[PDB]
């Protein structure tokens, strides 16, 4: 199964550079959503689950078929909350017509990263949308229940090694859960892309919890929570050494975290050898818009 990618008709950097732009823009604009935390922590979580079911084993899954926005996908309970995501891309789509879906939903994690002073993110175009009949089933994403060992399997899926898992997991600086989508209570939210989630991890006071729903979190007496998979990182050795690294060195954590997120999000896409360079796209705040 090999999935080769096909730049869109006639596009070149400036033209993404345009959707990325329009994407910034509306992130900027719609602040309220979610108690003002705004679409920027949506938009990565989305790029994430869109790229999320890929299988190494037979490249079923993965960003490149833009699958999510077929009913089977969009459904699936591992994606409760991302619809809202969905949303915010729709007048983007709609703008942008000849760009994919897989483009437009991984370009909108990048956007997010960069623009909540995250890492610059390397992107790739060429994603090409596959028929429904390609939608993976549900039951790919990763369970929060679970321990280091469950994760450190899972991830193996994605053929993600320990400083990937790691350092992919940092994204937990951002944004929330909700009670509603995932059965967590959610802590205290941040829109900044910092390296904050190793900071709480070994920082914080944390006690073990039963939330209102039935599931256990850790809770700390700042009100910041860990899912148990988050808590994981502090538990298994290997994990640990790793989060103390980030914890202490952000330009490091901005490093690996770009490279790893990069290849998340292109996992699966065979780039023929005269296939563009990744694309660095400038923030609006790099061009003085
Ligand atoms: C073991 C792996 C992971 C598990 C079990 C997990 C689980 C969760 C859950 C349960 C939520 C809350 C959803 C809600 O209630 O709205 C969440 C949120 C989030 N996740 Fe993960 N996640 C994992 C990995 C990742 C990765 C690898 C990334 C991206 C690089 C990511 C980015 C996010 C973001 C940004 C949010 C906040 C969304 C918001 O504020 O609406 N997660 N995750
Ligand atoms: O420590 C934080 C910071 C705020 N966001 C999260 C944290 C930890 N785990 C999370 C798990 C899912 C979504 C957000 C977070």
């Amino acid at each position: 199964l090999v999935h080769v990618a096909s730049v869109e008709k006639g596009r070149s950097y400036e033209d993404f550079q345009k959707v990325y732009n329009a994407i910034a823009l509306k992130l900027r604009e719609d602040d309220e959503y979610d108690n003002y935390i705004g679409y920027g922590p949506v938009l990565v979580r989305l790029a994430w689950h869109i790229s999320g079911t890929w299988d190494k084993h037979d490249n079923t899954g993965g960003s490149y078929g833009g699958t999510y926005r077929f009913k089977k996908e969009f459904n699936d309970p591992s994606n409760a909350g991302l619809q809202n995501g969905f949303k915010f891309l729709e007048p983007i789509h709609k703008e942008f017509p000849w760009i994919s879906s897989g483009d437009l939903f991984s370009l909108g994690g990048v956007t997010a990263v960069q623009e909540m002073q995250g890492p610059k993110i390397p992107w790739r175009c060429g994603r090409v949308d596959t028929p429904e009949d390609t939608t993976p089933d549900n039951g790919r994403l990763p369970d929060a229940d679970k321990d280091a060992g469950y994760v450190r399997t899972f991830f193996q899926r994605l053929n993600m090694n320990d400083r990937e898992v790691v350092a992919l997991m940092g994204a937990h600086a951002l944004g929330k859960t909700h009670l509603k989508n995932s059965g967590y209570e959610g802590g205290g939210a941040n829109n900044v892309f910092t390296n904050e989630f190793y900071l709480n991890l070994l920082n914080e006071d944390w006690k073990l919890e039963k939330n209102d729903a039935n599931n256990e979190q850790w809770d700390s007496k700042s009100g910041y929570m860990m899912l148990p998979t988050d808590y994981s990182l502090i538990q298994d050795p290997k994990y640990l050494s790793i989060v103390k690294e980030y914890a202490n060195d952000q330009d490091k954590f901005f490093k690996d975290f770009s490279k790893a997120f990069e290849k998340l999000l292109e996992n699966g896409i065979t780039f023929p050898k005269d296939a563009p360079s990744p694309f660095i796209f400038k923030t609006l705040e790099e061009q003085g818009l």
